[PDB]
């Protein structure tokens, strides 16, 4: 499978860098776009050695750029996919600097006579990289999060409480968990190092969430865990027994019938699937954007998921509340944001499978409701499409399993003239 042959035998547009809140270069993106020239290797050639030519970004995907040679023009025929963060791409300049030869391709060899003042002219008042690129590109791929580091996560098989568990290895910033004296060996959870299921070791204890009670393991420092938004301070609040509509943790497909079971400190939420110990209860942080308000799927032509056995179906939200006697949570505790991250329908990107996360997928964006992105697996049927937070950090562009050796399941300031005449200085022909 190739991102760049799927994106060009089908005209897909992939969802650009800059909409990934948790994305490696994410905040330094600005640099890259169409026509930003670069010095990357020259495959065609036949010589005993490596050498280099200019290219242009025809097309960005993600971190892929597709690159034609500058001499060729409007010539398609040689056009070729790169990753823009790969080692082999270089500024304008980086072959004069290295005492590396920038040669013609072969192809385009006799279509020019003078290669000094046709690159003279050609990158004079180009835009290529910044002179750091390289080095930003090595610092966003460095993660904090190390191995042997502890951790408090849901225990996948009893969501009502928290256990222990051991970073095993990192990958593009996402969590190999084992559970400490887990039932097996290895591999017990994935996540990103962002994720808000993690938290500091003493959290649960802190907060009043239910925990297990319990090599060279040491406690994640706190100040690595991602910061919680604070909450409306007015003095109205959630309260026990208040209805409302939630993702389900257990199918990330469905939104459901949902009642607040347990008020926490620091903004936190046990809420119970209706119909479905306390064993059931699952946290979410009342800023959550996988909860909202009664009336939220209806209004918004989403399928409610009804309570497991109840049987006055379809579902009506007015007869439910008087039948149990019980209110909705206010709409005022559930306002937020809309970030305008400019995601729209049909764009491709690389997104983690919420019912198998170690498993990230080719995937499309099919829905767009405020914050929320209906993700499609592609090659798969719709009944597996995900509710997913448009800031989430299980999200990453095209191209980020190939930046950061993850595996990917397939679907099923311009130069100045002098800047320029230096670049043109390491011309062999
Ligand atoms: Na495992």
């Amino acid at each position: 499978f190739s991102w760049g042959n799927y994106i060009n035998s089908n005209s897909f547009i992939a969802a650009p860098v800059t909409c990934f809140k948790h994305a490696p270069m994410g905040t330094c993106w600005g640099d890259i776009s169409e026509n930003v020239r670069v010095e990357v290797p020259n495959t065609d050639c036949s010589l005993p050695t490596k050498v280099f030519w200019i290219a242009g970004i025809v097309k960005l995907a993600g971190y892929n750029a597709l690159l034609r040679y500058e001499g060729f023009e409007n010539d398609s025929g040689l056009d070729f996919w790169c990753n823009i963060c790969g080692s082999d791409i270089h500024p304008v300049g980086w072959c004069a600097a290295s005492g590396k030869p920038l040669v013609p391709p072969r192809t385009i060899q006799h279509k020019y006579t003078n290669w000094k003042a046709f690159l003279v002219k050609r990158l004079t008042g180009a835009k290529t990289l910044p002179p750091d690129f390289s080095q930003k590109v090595s610092e966003s791929m460095q993660y904090p999060f190390k191995p042997c580091m502890r951790v408090e996560v849901v225990d996948k098989r009893h969501l009502c409480r928290t256990r222990v568990a051991v970073v095993e290895s990192v990958i593009g910033g996402r969590l190999r968990l084992v559970y400490e004296e887990s039932e097996d060996r290895t591999d017990d959870f994935w996540c990103h190092m962002h994720s808000p299921l993690i938290h500091h070791i003493g959290w649960s204890r802190s907060i009043g969430h239910r925990f297990k009670r319990s090599d060279g393991h040491f406690d994640t420092p706190p100040h690595l865990f991602a910061k919680v938004k604070e909450v409306d301070q007015s003095g109205e609040w959630f309260k026990e027994g208040m209805k409302l509509e939630a993702i389900d943790p257990l199918n990330l497909s469905t939104i459901c019938v949902a009642t607040i079971r347990k008020v926490l400190a620091d903004g936190f939420l046990m809420i119970g699937i209706d119909g479905s110990d306390g064993s059931d209860w699952f946290c979410y942080h009342a800023t959550s954007p996988s909860i909202f308000p009664v009336g939220f799927c209806e209004i918004n032509m989403i399928e409610l998921t009804p309570p497991r056995g109840y049987t006055k179906l379809p579902f009506k939200w007015f007869d439910y509340l008087r039948e149990t006697g019980s209110i909705a949570a206010p709409v005022k505790l559930f306002n937020k944001d809309v970030p305008n991250h400019g995601f729209r329908v049909g764009m491709k990107l690389e997104a983690v499978d919420l019912m198998e996360p170690r498993l990230i997928c080719v995937a499309t964006v099919t829905r767009i409701i405020h914050r929320l992105l209906r993700i499609h697996f592609d090659g798969w049927e719709e009944e597996y499409d995900q509710w997913v937070d448009c800031e989430s950090p299980d999200l990453y562009p095209v191209g980020w399993c190939q930046l950061t050796g993850y595996q990917l399941q397939p679907p099923a300031k311009t130069l100045d003239s002098a800047s320029a005449q230096f670049a043109a200085s390491a011309l062999v022909t």
